[PDB]
């Protein structure tokens, strides 16, 4: 509107002041995603971004809040002609949805370094003529939601965003940017990249966002950073609360991701009386599996990196076999390159470097060690195989031989008498294997010196030893 009703708990004078605005906007027939987003941004500016001055909260007054959200529809509505594109049945057109995404695209700041902090918003959008990747899908949303186009959605993959539009919300239409140097496809679908089994759509089980769950985007969004070693308490505790707002409410039932966040912001500053991290981690498993197939990676690794950083080397394992026994009925793909990046990391620097501490607490004397248990040896082959039955069919390899060396380092962390307990079963402690790797490396996996050399050849396929 801003309509009279929404302008009645201003000025926002505490994070408590924030949520009650959020709480309200929520009971609402449609939550206003472009006064939230500058709420947030606003609040997100005073207190990561400039905290000159600052002795509480920064107090959003409306007169600032009201220019800022009048300029944002003010762009909007001189800029796009509504009657220029006529809605067949309360649905819009995919011209229409281009237009709006030309819109927000243009009107951004020529150059600038888009994998900055605070720059999510629509606040940034309206003082800095900056958002990132996502935040451009966001701003389209919302301008759309400004226009009255009750149809168009934001769909959201595990590392990129788009909308859904259109009869039945059926249709997608690409309106941002993804990665550097991937060329944009603003105003195609996704159905290439459905088709193709890349990891990057989701085989199809990406999140269609309701107006409750573009809420719930946007608190994920908040970026409590101020630098490289501090975070903000203020806007922690802020995301915190609003988390569980939408938590109470339903809201956060189909969002995985939002489940892993307040887990692991409780982890951080437990609230009295709310469920365990633990419970959280879980919630987001059931969510994935209830609703997008099982098809997630990070439900899999929030609940790993919670594991990692309590040292509990055994369910950090588990984990992490479980993360890639999701990736490996994917496809390996252009654009796919961050969860690779992640599955690299914690294949040669994280499990390595867990193992490494397991060893010397073992040398001291620890009992019931991972490293004594086949049942995490198991785990730690189970991870290997899925990686190696993701890069089966890709079109481009996973795996090369700066990843062999910490493989035969990791498989030696157990002694040949726990390897052995592990009964690798064909089909047609137990394990099965879905990769042709690891069943070419079924035998070397339990000798007591592991034969690094042939170990590297299979994980390779590398067809040939040095001439000389
Ligand atoms: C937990 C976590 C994170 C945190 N992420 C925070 C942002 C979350 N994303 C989103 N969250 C909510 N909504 C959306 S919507 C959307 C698409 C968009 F809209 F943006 F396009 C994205 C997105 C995804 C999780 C990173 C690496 C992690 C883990 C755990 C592990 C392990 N194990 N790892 C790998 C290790 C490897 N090595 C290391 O040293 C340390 O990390």
């Amino acid at each position: 509107g801003l309509k009279a009703a929404q302008k009645t708990l201003f000025p926002l004078r505490s994070i408590d002041d924030v949520v009650r605005l959020f709480a309200a906007e929520l009971g609402r027939e449609e939550p206003d995603l472009v006064l939230l987003s500058l709420v947030l941004g606003f609040v997100e500016h005073f207190l990561a971004v400039n905290r000159v001055g600052l002795t509480y909260f920064p107090v959003a007054d409306l007169s600032i809040i009201a220019a800022l959200y009048a300029r944002f529809t003010a762009q909007i509505r001189g800029a796009v002609d509504l009657s220029l594109y006529p809605r067949e049945g309360g649905v819009s057109s995919r011209e229409l949805v281009k237009k709006v995404s030309d819109v927000i695209w243009n009107s951004l700041s020529r150059s600038y370094f888009k994998d900055r902090a605070h720059i999510q918003s629509l606040f940034s959008f309206i003082t800095g003529t900056k958002l990132d990747s996502s935040g451009v899908a966001f701003a389209v949303v919302g301008a759309c939601q400004a226009l009255g186009l009750r149809d168009v959605h934001l769909a959201l993959s595990e590392d990129h965003a788009w909308v859904v539009f259109g009869p039945n919300g059926e249709q997608t239409a690409e309106v941002t940017w993804h990665g550097k140097g991937n060329e944009d496809r603003r105003g195609q679908t996704v159905n290439a990249g459905v088709a193709e089994r890349s990891w990057l759509y989701l085989k199809g089980s990406y999140m269609r966002c309701d107006r409750k769950m573009e809420v719930a985007f946007m608190v994920c969004a908040i970026n409590p950073s101020i630098d490289l070693h501090t975070d903000s308490l203020e806007l922690l505790q802020l995301q915190q609360k609003l988390l569980w707002l939408l938590y109470d409410l339903g809201h956060l039932e189909r969002y995985p991701m939002a489940l892993g966040n307040l887990a692991d912001l409780e982890e951080l500053e437990p609230t009295p009386g709310r469920p365990d991290p633990l419970t959280l981690y879980h919630k987001g498993i059931a969510s994935a599996k209830t609703y997008y197939r099982d098809e997630h990676i990070y439900p899999y690794m929030y609940l790993a990196g919670y594991h990692c950083r309590n040292r509990n080397v055994r369910e950090a394992l588990q984990a992490w076999a479980d993360t890639a026994t999701v990736i490996q009925d994917y496809n390996y793909c252009r654009e796919d390159e961050e969860i690779y990046k992640e599955f690299f990391e914690v294949a040669n620097d994280v499990i390595p470097n867990l193992l490494k501490e397991a060893a010397s607490l073992l040398e001291a004397g620890s009992q019931g060690s991972a490293l004594q248990d086949p049942e995490c040896f198991a785990h730690l082959l189970r991870f290997y195989d899925g990686i190696c039955k993701w890069e089966e069919g890709s079109p481009t390899p996973v795996l090369h031989v700066g990843w062999a060396t910490f493989l035969v380092q990791s498989l030696g962390r157990f002694e040949g008498q726990v390897r052995q307990k592990v009964r690798i079963v064909s089909v047609p402690p137990v394990l099965t294997f879905q990769s042709e790797k690891m069943k070419g490396m079924k035998e070397l996996l339990v000798a007591t010196k592991i034969n690094s050399s042939a170990i590297k050849l299979q994980l390779t396929a590398q067809s040939q030893v040095q001439m000389k």
